[PDB]
């Protein structure tokens, strides 16, 4: 009977480690393209604005 | 609907960029020709006052 116990507390272990596999999996799509749009507004901003020279 | 709202900003950006270059084109083709008008000037005044020899 703990033997079985043990089984389900590791399967639902691997199910909350699959889940943060999956949240990672989106965020990592989209971060890099907005790393990147704010770059682009940071050169828009340099371009823009009269500080330094 | 986030990912359309970035490209929106990235789009007005672009715009505002190409603005300021089209600008910058406009100014540049004359801002030379005045500079050398302004020497011009210059020899004609250094030519007319009696300043130094």
């Amino acid at each position: 009977a703990q033997q079985r116990t043990m089984s389900e507390n590791l399967r639902r272990n691997l199910a909350a480690l699959e889940a943060k596999i999956s949240e990672a999996k989106t965020k990592k799509n989209m971060l890099q393209a907005r790393a990147k749009a704010a770059k682009a507004n940071a050169e828009l901003q340099q371009t823009l604005g009269g500080l330094g020279t």
